[PDB]
């Protein structure tokens, strides 16, 4: 039988945890793989909808309706219906997600394949977000101890892989759903999953040939893994931005005197060498991004370039000019160290963090930690575990952490995400808004971006948006990374690449089109 090797997260060791709400706990071979959604959009092919278990949706003249696939059946026999849709939509609308349920005011089963989705306010982007909600069997979820601390060790299933084959906690197989609907397009036997903790392990397995789909970092790639095998490829299309972001509510005096003075972020920002930073720490696998709203030169044709051009030296590297800005804003050094202290005279040292094992952005960190002393700012690394830096995010006990983001089609997934103050509470939130600066001219903008069909208007919101951000300096944006994807043509073929760019080609949690990806590729 056929053992495709992936590794779509770095664990130390496996706990079994298939449940898809427990996004924190679980193994991420659980959403697409496990539980097929309705329908996954191509970003790469302007969010081009492909269905799965649903069949189609229509908007109303306004909310939505979704007929779903007949003859589906979940993995124990089952037959998956509406009611399971049905069942599904209504257990987070009591018991939460992750996904935001700011949109859908309750659902309606009107038909055993057909789901009627009422409409919280208006928005065209809804079938995009209704596709992130996991569909779950009715006939056996209704049971349940407690839905929110239940691992779910045995699947029901209506994705390509529901049998649990080998599970040890440095090892885990996940085989053939039984009676999986598409197993007409499918050849993949298994997944193979490996306990592998960070960047440092992954490039001796990778290097050695034991992997065939992978996303990690891997340093000078053409030397160490590529001049290795003939069989070794990757290809990396463009993704999204990455920034330093800066805590705005930061506990102590000195370090939110700094941090919240928008002299200090643009100087940060422009003793910065983004192109080093590039060259060095990524060798060579990226775009300069000098965007203040980070908007980045992928989205170049919806940038006001007047905005960008006005703020852009603030996002070059000029460390004379950080230098003077510095002194020009009051960041004098009055106690003989060589580091700017505070107007009000206080010394500081920034600690800047990124995760364990993220070897490319803990590179990026202590080449930021050198330039930023040049221009006099005092800053140390820290590489602490993920769930620690992005628990201190959350929290705002951090100072400046170095991060990514997810990347859309457009440039709301960005903006939204990494702006809107409604995204800096909840207790299911990710790290991305938590720099708690906050606009409320901002953040009526973000919620509007899909609320009129009007190209020309949307456009100006769009602008508008960039204009709030980068006059202000939020963030400080280094540059626009790829889409890391390494595959390997040894046991399997079919696989995306550049000559064959059916979407998104990663192994990530949180690419819906790994189901897509892995629907194409034949054992070798
Ligand atoms: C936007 C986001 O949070 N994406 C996450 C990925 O960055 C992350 O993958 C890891 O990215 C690091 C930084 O570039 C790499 O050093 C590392 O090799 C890579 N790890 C893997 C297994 O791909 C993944 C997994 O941690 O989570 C994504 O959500
Ligand atoms: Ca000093
Ligand atoms: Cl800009
Ligand atoms: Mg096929």
């Amino acid at each position: 039988r056929s053992e495709l090797t992936i590794h779509p997260k770095e664990f130390t060791t496996f706990v079994r945890n298939f449940n898809p709400f427990l996004g924190a706990t679980n193994l991420h071979t659980t959403t697409d793989f496990i539980y097929e959604p309705l329908v996954v959009f191509n970003e790469m092919h302007g969010n081009t909808p492909v269905f799965r278990l649903a069949e189609n949706f229509q908007m109303s003249d306004m909310s939505v309706t979704f007929d779903i696939r007949k003859g589906v059946k979940w993995s124990d026999g089952e037959a998956f219906t509406a009611d399971d849709v049905v069942y599904s939509f209504n257990l987070v609308k009591e018991k939460p997600q992750s996904g935001i349920n700011s949109w859908v005011t309750g659902v309606e089963k009107v038909n055993d394949y057909q789901v009627k989705f009422r409409l919280s306010e208006a928005n065209s982007n809804v079938p995009y977000e209704i596709a992130k909600v996991p569909v779950v069997p009715k006939h056996v979820w209704s049971k349940v101890k407690d839905p929110s601390t239940f691992t779910n060790e045995n699947p029901v299933g209506s994705g390509p892989f529901t049998v649990i084959d080998t599970f040890t906690p440095q090892l885990y197989i996940q085989c053939e759903n039984p009676n999986y609907w598409d197993a007409a397009n499918l050849d993949v036997d298994c997944l193979r999953v490996p306990q592998i903790a960070n960047n440092d392990q992954f490039l001796g397995k990778v290097v050695n040939g034991e992997m065939d789909w992978t996303s990690s970092f891997v340093p000078d790639i053409d030397r160490t893994y590529a001049a290795a095998s003939p069989k070794h490829h990757y290809w990396y299309p463009p993704a999204g931005t990455q920034a330093f972001v800066v805590n705005f509510k930061n506990p102590d005096a000195a370090k939110n005197e700094a941090l919240t003075n928008v002299d200090f972020r643009r100087a940060f920002s422009m003793a910065l060498d983004r192109q080093t930073i590039i060259d060095i720490a990524f060798y060579g696998g990226g775009t300069v991004n000098d965007f203040a709203s980070g908007l980045g030169y992928a989205f170049e044709a919806w940038s006001d370039e007047k905005t960008h051009d006005k703020f852009k030296a603030y996002n070059s590297y000029n460390a004379e000019g950080a230098k003077k800005l510095l002194a020009k804003a009051g960041f004098k050094d009055v106690n003989k160290d060589g580091f700017v202290d505070t107007p009000s005279g206080k010394s500081f040292e920034l600690l800047i963090q990124s995760p364990n094992g993220w070897t490319d952005f803990n590179n990026t960190v202590q080449l930021a930690v050198e330039q930023l002393a040049e221009v006099g700012i005092k800053a140390r690394a820290r590489t602490p575990d993920f769930s620690v830096y992005n628990q201190a995010m959350l929290e705002g006990t951090y100072d400046v952490a170095y991060t990514n983001y997810f990347h859309g089609a457009d440039p709301y997934t960005y903006w939204n995400s990494a702006y809107n103050s409604a995204l800096q509470s909840g207790d299911g939130m990710p790290r991305f808004a938590m720099h708690f600066y906050k606009n409320e001219k901002l953040d009526g903008l973000l919620n509007s971006f899909y609320k009129t069909a009007d190209k020309q208007e949307q456009l100006e919101i769009a602008h508008g948006i960039q204009q709030i951000i980068a006059q202000d300096q939020v963030t400080i944006p280094v540059l626009s990374g790829a889409y890391m994807y390494q595959y390997n043509t040894t046991r399997f073929t079919g696989w995306w690449n550049e000559e064959n760019p059916k979407g998104r080609p990663n192994i990530a949690a949180g690419i819906p089109e790994r189901l897509l990806h892995v629907l194409d590729l034949k054992p070798v």
